[PDB]
Protein backbone atom coordinates (compact mmCIF):
# COMPACT_ATOMS: atom_id res chain seq x y z
CA UNK A 1 0.00 0.00 0.00
CA UNK A 2 2.68 2.29 0.92
CA UNK A 3 4.93 2.57 -2.25
CA UNK A 4 1.17 2.71 -4.33
CA UNK A 5 0.72 6.43 -2.66
CA UNK A 6 0.83 9.53 -4.74
CA UNK A 7 3.11 12.74 -3.94
CA UNK A 8 0.08 14.07 -3.03
CA UNK A 9 -1.49 11.48 -0.86
CA UNK A 10 2.15 10.89 0.75
CA UNK A 11 2.00 14.67 2.29
CA UNK A 12 -2.05 14.13 2.91
CA UNK A 13 -0.96 11.08 5.03
CA UNK A 14 2.28 12.46 6.63
CA UNK A 15 0.22 15.63 8.07
CA UNK A 16 -3.02 13.41 9.34
CA UNK A 17 -0.11 11.20 11.14
CA UNK A 18 1.22 14.20 13.06
CA UNK A 19 1.50 13.92 16.85
CA UNK A 20 -0.27 16.56 18.94
CA UNK A 21 1.16 19.35 20.82
CA UNK A 22 1.52 18.88 24.37
CA UNK A 23 1.80 20.71 27.21
CA UNK A 24 4.49 20.69 30.15
CA UNK A 25 3.46 19.93 33.45
CA UNK A 26 1.24 22.66 34.97
CA UNK A 27 11.09 30.42 37.69
CA UNK A 28 12.74 27.41 37.78
CA UNK A 29 16.04 25.49 39.36
CA UNK A 30 18.07 23.16 37.29
CA UNK A 31 16.76 20.60 38.83
CA UNK A 32 12.79 21.17 38.08
CA UNK A 33 13.49 22.54 34.12
CA UNK A 34 15.63 18.93 33.63
CA UNK A 35 12.48 17.22 35.14
CA UNK A 36 9.96 18.84 33.46
CA UNK A 37 11.93 18.57 30.05
CA UNK A 38 12.18 14.76 30.64
CA UNK A 39 8.67 14.54 31.67
CA UNK A 40 7.52 15.98 28.56
CA UNK A 41 10.10 13.66 26.75
CA UNK A 42 8.58 11.05 28.23
CA UNK A 43 4.92 11.97 27.05
CA UNK A 44 6.05 12.68 23.57
CA UNK A 45 7.31 9.06 22.95
CA UNK A 46 4.07 7.66 23.63
CA UNK A 47 2.70 10.02 20.39
CA UNK A 48 5.96 9.44 18.54
CA UNK A 49 4.78 5.27 18.84
CA UNK A 50 1.60 6.24 17.44
CA UNK A 51 3.06 8.69 14.60
CA UNK A 52 5.45 6.45 13.85
CA UNK A 53 2.94 3.31 12.95
CA UNK A 54 1.20 5.33 10.81
CA UNK A 55 4.62 6.64 8.53
CA UNK A 56 3.45 4.62 5.09
CA UNK A 57 5.28 1.49 5.05
CA UNK A 58 6.83 1.46 8.77
CA UNK A 59 4.43 -1.10 9.75
CA UNK A 60 5.62 -3.24 6.73
CA UNK A 61 8.73 -4.05 8.63
CA UNK A 62 9.12 -6.37 11.78
CA UNK A 63 8.67 -5.34 15.19
CA UNK A 64 12.65 -6.01 15.98
CA UNK A 65 13.19 -3.76 12.76
CA UNK A 66 10.43 -0.97 14.05
CA UNK A 67 12.33 -0.96 17.74
CA UNK A 68 16.36 -0.31 16.12
CA UNK A 69 14.52 2.20 14.23
CA UNK A 70 13.05 3.88 16.71
CA UNK A 71 16.00 3.55 19.16
CA UNK A 72 18.02 4.82 16.79
CA UNK A 73 16.13 8.16 16.02
CA UNK A 74 13.67 9.06 18.81
CA UNK A 75 15.97 12.24 20.27
CA UNK A 76 16.37 13.07 16.69
CA UNK A 77 12.86 13.26 15.83
CA UNK A 78 12.24 15.06 18.96
CA UNK A 79 15.05 17.80 18.01
CA UNK A 80 13.61 18.30 14.57
CA UNK A 81 9.81 18.65 15.77
CA UNK A 82 11.09 21.20 18.89
CA UNK A 83 13.17 23.29 15.98
CA UNK A 84 10.09 22.91 13.89
CA UNK A 85 8.10 24.37 16.75
CA UNK A 86 10.69 27.18 17.86
CA UNK A 87 11.44 28.46 14.10
CA UNK A 88 8.91 31.77 14.87
CA UNK A 89 10.62 32.44 18.52
CA UNK A 90 14.47 33.57 17.45
CA UNK A 91 16.10 32.62 20.81
CA UNK A 92 13.76 30.54 22.53
CA UNK A 93 12.72 26.88 22.15
CA UNK A 94 9.42 26.44 22.54
CA UNK A 95 9.59 23.24 24.74
CA UNK A 96 5.53 23.28 24.82
CA UNK A 97 3.17 26.18 24.97
CA UNK A 98 3.33 26.77 28.48
CA UNK A 99 7.48 25.91 28.11
CA UNK A 100 9.69 28.47 26.07
CA UNK A 101 12.99 28.78 27.34
CA UNK A 102 15.85 30.59 26.49
CA UNK A 103 19.82 29.84 26.27
CA UNK A 104 20.15 31.22 29.72
CA UNK A 105 17.85 28.75 30.95
CA UNK A 106 22.35 22.50 33.89
CA UNK A 107 26.09 21.35 32.88
CA UNK A 108 26.56 20.26 29.26
CA UNK A 109 22.71 21.74 28.43
CA UNK A 110 23.88 25.12 27.03
CA UNK A 111 26.01 23.72 24.01
CA UNK A 112 22.50 21.84 22.79
CA UNK A 113 20.41 24.31 23.41
CA UNK A 114 22.45 26.75 21.41
CA UNK A 115 22.54 23.75 18.56
CA UNK A 116 19.09 23.58 18.59
CA UNK A 117 18.69 27.28 18.16
CA UNK A 118 20.70 27.87 15.64
CA UNK A 119 18.92 24.98 13.81
CA UNK A 120 15.55 26.53 14.40
CA UNK A 121 17.73 29.79 12.89
CA UNK A 122 18.55 27.82 9.80
CA UNK A 123 15.12 26.55 9.05
CA UNK A 124 13.55 29.55 9.94
CA UNK A 125 15.90 31.63 7.13
CA UNK A 126 14.54 28.70 4.28
CA UNK A 127 11.64 29.51 5.26
CA UNK A 128 10.57 25.48 5.75
CA UNK A 129 7.05 24.40 5.16
CA UNK A 130 4.95 21.95 6.93
CA UNK A 131 4.79 19.57 4.51
CA UNK A 132 8.54 19.92 3.90
CA UNK A 133 9.14 18.84 7.95
CA UNK A 134 7.12 15.98 7.92
CA UNK A 135 8.57 14.57 5.14
CA UNK A 136 12.05 15.34 6.69
CA UNK A 137 10.68 13.66 9.85
CA UNK A 138 9.88 10.56 8.33
CA UNK A 139 13.23 10.22 6.96
CA UNK A 140 14.88 10.80 10.01
CA UNK A 141 13.32 7.76 11.09
CA UNK A 142 13.98 5.73 8.14
CA UNK A 143 17.44 6.46 7.83
CA UNK A 144 18.83 6.74 11.63
CA UNK A 145 19.23 3.40 11.74
CA UNK A 146 18.84 2.14 8.16
CA UNK A 147 22.71 1.79 7.78
CA UNK A 148 22.90 0.11 11.30
CA UNK A 149 20.88 -3.09 10.87
CA UNK A 150 22.85 -6.50 12.24
CA UNK A 151 22.14 -8.31 9.14
CA UNK A 152 18.27 -7.84 2.46
CA UNK A 153 14.88 -7.25 1.08
CA UNK A 154 13.65 -5.36 3.58
CA UNK A 155 16.42 -2.94 4.23
CA UNK A 156 15.97 -2.52 -0.29
CA UNK A 157 12.10 -1.89 1.18
CA UNK A 158 13.29 0.93 3.47
CA UNK A 159 15.22 2.52 0.56
CA UNK A 160 12.53 2.48 -1.91
CA UNK A 161 10.39 4.68 0.98
CA UNK A 162 13.44 6.60 1.21
CA UNK A 163 13.22 7.37 -2.51
CA UNK A 164 9.41 7.88 -2.58
CA UNK A 165 9.79 10.54 0.25
CA UNK A 166 12.61 12.15 -1.82
CA UNK A 167 10.37 12.22 -4.99
CA UNK A 168 7.43 13.68 -2.64
CA UNK A 169 9.47 16.67 -0.84
CA UNK A 170 10.45 17.03 -5.00
CA UNK A 171 6.32 17.33 -5.83
CA UNK A 172 6.50 20.16 -2.94
CA UNK A 173 9.36 22.51 -4.13
CA UNK A 174 7.88 21.70 -8.12
CA UNK A 175 4.14 23.46 -6.74
CA UNK A 176 5.64 25.90 -4.43
CA UNK A 177 7.30 27.52 -8.09
CA UNK A 178 10.91 26.45 -7.56
CA UNK A 179 12.85 25.96 -11.00
CA UNK A 180 14.52 22.74 -11.44
CA UNK A 181 17.61 23.91 -10.27
CA UNK A 182 16.71 25.51 -7.41
CA UNK A 183 14.65 22.21 -6.79
CA UNK A 184 18.44 20.13 -5.61
CA UNK A 185 19.72 23.04 -4.54
CA UNK A 186 16.88 22.99 -1.61
CA UNK A 187 16.66 19.33 -1.65
CA UNK A 188 20.22 19.78 -0.81
CA UNK A 189 20.41 22.19 1.96
CA UNK A 190 17.23 20.35 3.99
CA UNK A 191 19.19 16.57 3.98
CA UNK A 192 22.07 18.57 5.35
CA UNK A 193 20.38 19.70 8.34
CA UNK A 194 19.81 16.20 8.58
CA UNK A 195 23.74 15.81 9.60
CA UNK A 196 23.63 18.29 12.19
CA UNK A 197 20.20 17.09 14.09
CA UNK A 198 22.49 13.57 14.14
CA UNK A 199 24.76 15.52 15.91
CA UNK A 200 22.95 16.87 18.73
CA UNK A 201 20.83 13.57 19.43
CA UNK A 202 24.68 11.89 19.88
CA UNK A 203 25.56 15.22 21.87
CA UNK A 204 22.08 14.64 23.59
CA UNK A 205 23.04 10.77 24.46
CA UNK A 206 26.12 11.55 25.63
CA UNK A 207 25.02 13.88 28.25
CA UNK A 208 21.97 11.24 29.12
CA UNK A 209 24.35 8.60 29.17
CA UNK A 210 27.21 10.76 31.74
CA UNK A 211 23.99 11.14 34.17
CA UNK A 212 17.57 6.20 27.81
CA UNK A 213 15.00 4.61 26.38
CA UNK A 214 15.95 0.76 26.18
CA UNK A 215 15.04 -1.21 23.34
CA UNK A 216 12.59 -3.57 25.54
CA UNK A 217 10.51 -0.52 26.81
CA UNK A 218 10.34 0.61 22.46
CA UNK A 219 8.94 -3.30 21.95
CA UNK A 220 6.29 -2.95 24.63
CA UNK A 221 5.34 0.30 23.72
CA UNK A 222 5.29 -0.67 19.66
CA UNK A 223 4.01 -4.27 20.57
CA UNK A 224 0.75 -2.64 22.82
CA UNK A 225 -0.66 -1.31 19.50
CA UNK B 1 44.64 34.55 -12.98
CA UNK B 2 42.18 33.07 -10.39
CA UNK B 3 38.73 31.55 -10.37
CA UNK B 4 36.23 32.70 -8.40
CA UNK B 5 34.42 29.58 -6.60
CA UNK B 6 30.86 30.75 -7.53
CA UNK B 7 31.94 31.85 -10.90
CA UNK B 8 33.21 27.51 -11.69
CA UNK B 9 31.00 25.90 -14.17
CA UNK B 10 30.33 22.10 -13.52
CA UNK B 11 33.45 21.06 -15.32
CA UNK B 12 35.70 23.73 -13.51
CA UNK B 13 34.64 22.21 -9.96
CA UNK B 14 35.30 18.44 -11.00
CA UNK B 15 38.69 19.15 -12.42
CA UNK B 16 39.95 21.66 -9.24
CA UNK B 17 38.53 18.89 -6.82
CA UNK B 18 40.30 16.39 -8.27
CA UNK B 19 43.23 18.20 -8.88
CA UNK B 20 43.49 19.42 -5.35
CA UNK B 21 43.05 14.90 -4.31
CA UNK B 22 45.82 14.47 -1.27
CA UNK B 23 47.95 10.95 -2.22
CA UNK B 24 47.59 7.59 -1.14
CA UNK B 25 49.93 7.12 1.85
CA UNK B 26 51.25 4.19 2.99
CA UNK B 27 51.55 2.72 6.82
CA UNK B 28 54.79 3.40 8.77
CA UNK B 29 55.75 -0.30 9.20
CA UNK B 30 58.66 -2.50 8.23
CA UNK B 31 57.85 -5.23 6.01
CA UNK B 32 60.51 -7.22 7.20
CA UNK B 33 59.36 -7.44 10.79
CA UNK B 34 56.32 -9.82 12.26
CA UNK B 35 52.78 -7.97 12.35
CA UNK B 36 52.72 -9.02 15.95
CA UNK B 37 54.97 -6.10 17.20
CA UNK B 38 53.87 -3.64 15.21
CA UNK B 39 50.61 -1.96 17.51
CA UNK B 40 47.64 -1.37 15.26
CA UNK B 41 46.70 1.67 17.50
CA UNK B 42 49.78 3.37 16.87
CA UNK B 43 49.94 2.35 13.04
CA UNK B 44 46.57 4.11 13.03
CA UNK B 45 47.66 7.38 14.64
CA UNK B 46 50.70 7.79 12.88
CA UNK B 47 49.05 7.49 9.64
CA UNK B 48 46.34 9.70 10.44
CA UNK B 49 48.87 12.17 11.68
CA UNK B 50 50.18 12.15 8.58
CA UNK B 51 46.83 12.50 6.40
CA UNK B 52 46.29 15.55 8.81
CA UNK B 53 49.33 17.42 6.77
CA UNK B 54 48.04 16.47 3.36
CA UNK B 55 44.26 17.39 4.50
CA UNK B 56 45.35 21.05 5.37
CA UNK B 57 46.61 21.10 1.39
CA UNK B 58 43.40 19.90 0.15
CA UNK B 59 41.29 22.11 1.93
CA UNK B 60 43.15 24.99 0.76
CA UNK B 61 42.67 24.19 -2.33
CA UNK B 62 38.60 23.20 -2.05
CA UNK B 63 36.80 26.23 -3.94
CA UNK B 64 35.64 28.51 -1.81
CA UNK B 65 37.42 27.45 1.49
CA UNK B 66 40.20 30.59 1.36
CA UNK B 67 37.64 32.95 1.44
CA UNK B 68 36.88 32.32 4.41
CA UNK B 69 38.72 33.79 7.90
CA UNK B 70 41.81 31.93 9.40
CA UNK B 71 39.33 31.12 12.25
CA UNK B 72 36.44 29.91 10.08
CA UNK B 73 38.72 27.65 8.49
CA UNK B 74 40.05 25.97 11.32
CA UNK B 75 36.31 25.97 12.77
CA UNK B 76 35.32 23.96 9.65
CA UNK B 77 38.74 21.12 10.04
CA UNK B 78 37.89 20.81 13.56
CA UNK B 79 34.80 19.75 13.18
CA UNK B 80 35.40 17.94 9.50
CA UNK B 81 38.58 16.41 10.24
CA UNK B 82 37.43 12.73 11.28
CA UNK B 83 34.47 12.99 8.97
CA UNK B 84 37.25 13.60 5.84
CA UNK B 85 39.57 10.90 7.05
CA UNK B 86 36.70 8.41 7.43
CA UNK B 87 34.49 9.13 3.56
CA UNK B 88 38.18 8.82 2.34
CA UNK B 89 38.76 5.00 3.98
CA UNK B 90 35.20 4.29 2.94
CA UNK B 91 35.69 5.22 -0.87
CA UNK B 92 39.45 3.14 -1.12
CA UNK B 93 38.06 0.15 1.17
CA UNK B 94 34.79 -0.56 -1.57
CA UNK B 95 36.25 -2.70 -3.76
CA UNK B 96 37.75 -4.65 -0.53
CA UNK B 97 34.06 -6.47 1.31
CA UNK B 98 34.37 -6.82 4.92
CA UNK B 99 38.09 -5.13 4.67
CA UNK B 100 39.43 -1.37 5.88
CA UNK B 101 42.29 -0.53 3.25
CA UNK B 102 43.97 1.94 5.87
CA UNK B 103 46.59 2.06 3.70
CA UNK B 104 47.89 -0.52 0.76
CA UNK B 105 50.16 -1.69 2.93
CA UNK B 106 47.48 -2.12 5.59
CA UNK B 107 44.64 -3.88 5.28
CA UNK B 108 42.64 -4.64 7.99
CA UNK B 109 39.09 -7.32 9.12
CA UNK B 110 36.37 -6.99 11.34
CA UNK B 111 38.76 -9.48 13.84
CA UNK B 112 41.75 -6.78 13.68
CA UNK B 113 39.43 -4.07 14.68
CA UNK B 114 38.38 -6.91 17.90
CA UNK B 115 41.81 -6.68 19.33
CA UNK B 116 35.33 0.31 20.96
CA UNK B 117 36.99 -0.02 17.94
CA UNK B 118 34.76 -2.97 16.71
CA UNK B 119 31.59 -0.60 16.18
CA UNK B 120 33.45 1.95 14.62
CA UNK B 121 34.83 -0.80 12.02
CA UNK B 122 31.52 -2.37 11.68
CA UNK B 123 29.75 1.41 10.58
CA UNK B 124 33.06 1.88 8.24
CA UNK B 125 32.09 -1.36 6.19
CA UNK B 126 28.61 -1.02 5.96
CA UNK B 127 29.25 2.71 4.79
CA UNK B 128 32.20 1.17 2.12
CA UNK B 129 29.35 -1.46 1.31
CA UNK B 130 26.69 0.96 0.08
CA UNK B 131 29.22 3.29 -1.49
CA UNK B 132 30.24 0.01 -3.23
CA UNK B 133 26.57 -0.84 -4.14
CA UNK B 134 25.20 2.71 -5.21
CA UNK B 135 28.58 2.30 -7.68
CA UNK B 136 29.85 5.93 -6.49
CA UNK B 137 31.93 7.68 -8.81
CA UNK B 138 35.72 9.17 -8.17
CA UNK B 139 33.92 12.61 -9.09
CA UNK B 140 31.07 12.03 -6.97
CA UNK B 141 33.43 11.32 -3.84
CA UNK B 142 35.50 14.42 -4.39
CA UNK B 143 32.28 16.67 -4.28
CA UNK B 144 30.62 14.71 -1.29
CA UNK B 145 34.35 15.41 0.41
CA UNK B 146 34.20 18.95 0.01
CA UNK B 147 30.11 19.21 1.05
CA UNK B 148 31.72 17.28 4.70
CA UNK B 149 34.36 20.44 4.63
CA UNK B 150 31.89 22.70 4.48
CA UNK B 151 28.47 21.55 6.29
CA UNK B 152 30.62 20.62 8.99
CA UNK B 153 29.60 20.92 12.76
CA UNK B 154 26.74 22.84 14.52
CA UNK B 155 27.13 37.68 4.49
CA UNK B 156 29.70 35.01 5.21
CA UNK B 157 26.94 32.59 5.94
CA UNK B 158 25.09 32.77 2.69
CA UNK B 159 28.72 32.37 0.98
CA UNK B 160 29.37 28.92 2.35
CA UNK B 161 25.69 28.42 1.66
CA UNK B 162 26.36 29.29 -2.17
CA UNK B 163 29.75 27.38 -2.69
CA UNK B 164 27.59 24.28 -0.95
CA UNK B 165 25.06 25.09 -3.97
CA UNK B 166 27.31 25.06 -6.19
CA UNK B 167 28.84 21.29 -5.47
CA UNK B 168 25.20 20.18 -5.77
CA UNK B 169 25.03 21.59 -9.14
CA UNK B 170 28.25 19.93 -9.49
CA UNK B 171 27.03 16.52 -8.64
CA UNK B 172 23.74 17.02 -10.17
CA UNK B 173 26.10 17.33 -13.36
CA UNK B 174 27.75 14.39 -13.27
CA UNK B 175 24.54 12.41 -12.47
CA UNK B 176 22.74 13.95 -15.47
CA UNK B 177 26.15 13.19 -17.74
CA UNK B 178 26.27 9.47 -16.31
CA UNK B 179 22.43 9.10 -18.05
CA UNK B 180 19.90 9.68 -15.21
CA UNK B 181 16.71 10.76 -15.18
CA UNK B 182 15.62 14.24 -13.38
CA UNK B 183 13.99 11.64 -10.83
CA UNK B 184 16.88 9.29 -10.60
CA UNK B 185 19.11 12.54 -9.98
CA UNK B 186 17.64 13.74 -7.33
CA UNK B 187 16.87 10.11 -5.71
CA UNK B 188 20.41 9.52 -5.82
CA UNK B 189 21.27 13.24 -4.65
CA UNK B 190 19.53 12.34 -1.10
CA UNK B 191 21.11 8.43 -1.42
CA UNK B 192 24.62 9.89 -1.12
CA UNK B 193 23.13 13.50 1.15
CA UNK B 194 21.43 10.64 3.33
CA UNK B 195 24.83 8.67 4.17
CA UNK B 196 26.76 11.55 5.14
CA UNK B 197 24.44 11.87 7.94
CA UNK B 198 26.22 8.08 8.81
CA UNK B 199 29.43 9.40 8.74
CA UNK B 200 28.58 12.66 11.01
CA UNK B 201 27.73 9.74 13.23
CA UNK B 202 30.67 7.61 13.42
CA UNK B 203 32.73 10.93 13.37
CA UNK B 204 30.98 11.41 16.27
CA UNK B 205 30.97 7.87 17.86
CA UNK B 206 35.01 8.33 16.76
CA UNK B 207 35.51 11.63 18.14
CA UNK B 208 33.54 9.94 21.65
CA UNK B 209 36.48 7.09 21.34
CA UNK B 210 39.37 9.24 21.67
CA UNK B 211 37.99 12.01 24.59
CA UNK B 212 37.54 8.70 26.76
CA UNK B 213 41.65 7.86 25.93
CA UNK B 214 47.03 14.88 23.03
CA UNK B 215 44.97 12.62 20.73
CA UNK B 216 42.28 15.26 19.73
CA UNK B 217 43.41 17.81 17.09
CA UNK B 218 43.01 21.10 19.23
CA UNK B 219 41.59 24.36 17.88
CA UNK B 220 45.17 25.80 18.70
CA UNK B 221 47.18 22.84 16.70
CA UNK B 222 44.79 23.06 13.87
CA UNK B 223 45.43 27.05 13.53
CA UNK B 224 49.06 26.66 13.48
CA UNK B 225 48.88 23.76 11.03
CA UNK B 226 46.43 26.67 8.42
CA UNK B 227 48.75 29.38 9.31
CA UNK B 228 51.90 27.04 8.68
CA UNK B 229 50.78 26.55 5.47
CA UNK B 230 51.65 30.00 4.29
CA UNK B 231 55.44 29.17 4.50
CA UNK B 232 55.54 25.75 2.14
CA UNK B 233 56.86 25.74 -0.85
CA UNK B 234 54.68 26.92 -3.79
C1 LIG C 1 16.60 16.76 30.15
O1 LIG C 1 16.13 16.84 28.81
C2 LIG C 1 15.78 15.68 28.19
C3 LIG C 1 15.74 14.46 28.84
C4 LIG C 1 15.36 13.32 28.15
N1 LIG C 1 15.33 12.09 28.79
C5 LIG C 1 14.16 11.23 28.89
C6 LIG C 1 13.78 10.40 27.66
N2 LIG C 1 14.29 9.18 28.34
C7 LIG C 1 13.42 8.00 28.27
C8 LIG C 1 13.47 7.15 29.53
C9 LIG C 1 12.31 6.15 29.60
F1 LIG C 1 12.06 5.63 28.34
C10 LIG C 1 14.33 9.90 29.63
C11 LIG C 1 15.04 13.42 26.80
C12 LIG C 1 15.08 14.64 26.16
C13 LIG C 1 15.45 15.80 26.85
C14 LIG C 1 15.51 17.16 26.16
C15 LIG C 1 14.21 17.32 25.39
C16 LIG C 1 13.01 17.16 26.08
C17 LIG C 1 11.78 17.29 25.45
C18 LIG C 1 11.77 17.61 24.10
N3 LIG C 1 10.74 17.80 23.23
N4 LIG C 1 11.19 18.10 21.98
C19 LIG C 1 12.51 18.09 22.05
C20 LIG C 1 12.95 17.79 23.36
C21 LIG C 1 14.19 17.64 24.03
C22 LIG C 1 15.47 17.83 23.25
C23 LIG C 1 16.64 18.19 24.14
C24 LIG C 1 16.63 19.65 24.56
N5 LIG C 1 16.70 17.28 25.30
C25 LIG C 1 17.40 16.01 25.09
C26 LIG C 1 18.91 15.87 25.27
F2 LIG C 1 19.65 16.29 24.18
C27 LIG C 1 19.56 15.98 26.59
C28 LIG C 1 19.39 14.64 25.94
C1 LIG D 1 43.53 4.82 16.36
O1 LIG D 1 42.82 5.30 15.23
C2 LIG D 1 42.83 6.65 15.00
C3 LIG D 1 43.51 7.54 15.80
C4 LIG D 1 43.48 8.90 15.50
N1 LIG D 1 44.16 9.80 16.30
C5 LIG D 1 45.23 10.65 15.80
C6 LIG D 1 44.83 11.94 15.07
N2 LIG D 1 45.20 12.71 16.28
C7 LIG D 1 46.01 13.91 16.05
C8 LIG D 1 46.75 14.39 17.28
C9 LIG D 1 46.72 15.91 17.43
F1 LIG D 1 46.50 16.49 16.19
C10 LIG D 1 45.94 11.54 16.82
C11 LIG D 1 42.75 9.34 14.40
C12 LIG D 1 42.07 8.44 13.61
C13 LIG D 1 42.10 7.07 13.89
C14 LIG D 1 41.34 6.08 13.02
C15 LIG D 1 41.75 6.35 11.59
C16 LIG D 1 43.10 6.47 11.27
C17 LIG D 1 43.53 6.72 9.98
C18 LIG D 1 42.58 6.85 8.98
N3 LIG D 1 42.69 7.09 7.65
N4 LIG D 1 41.47 7.14 7.04
C19 LIG D 1 40.58 6.93 7.99
C20 LIG D 1 41.20 6.74 9.25
C21 LIG D 1 40.79 6.49 10.57
C22 LIG D 1 39.31 6.36 10.86
C23 LIG D 1 39.03 5.66 12.18
C24 LIG D 1 39.20 4.15 12.09
N5 LIG D 1 39.89 6.25 13.22
C25 LIG D 1 39.49 5.91 14.59
C26 LIG D 1 38.63 6.87 15.40
F2 LIG D 1 37.37 7.10 14.84
C27 LIG D 1 38.74 6.97 16.86
C28 LIG D 1 39.28 8.05 15.98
Amino acid sequence: MALSLTADQMVSALLDAEPPILYSEYPFSEASMMGLLTNLADRELVHMINWAKRVPGFVDLTLHDQVHLLESAWLEILMIGLVWRSMEHPGKLLFAPNLLLDRNQVEGMVEIFDMLLATSSRFRMMNLQGEEFVCLKSIILLNSGVYTFLSLEEKDHIHRVLDKITDTLIHLMAKAGLTLQQQHQRLAQLLLILSHIRHMSNKGMEHLYSMVPSYDLLLEMLDAH
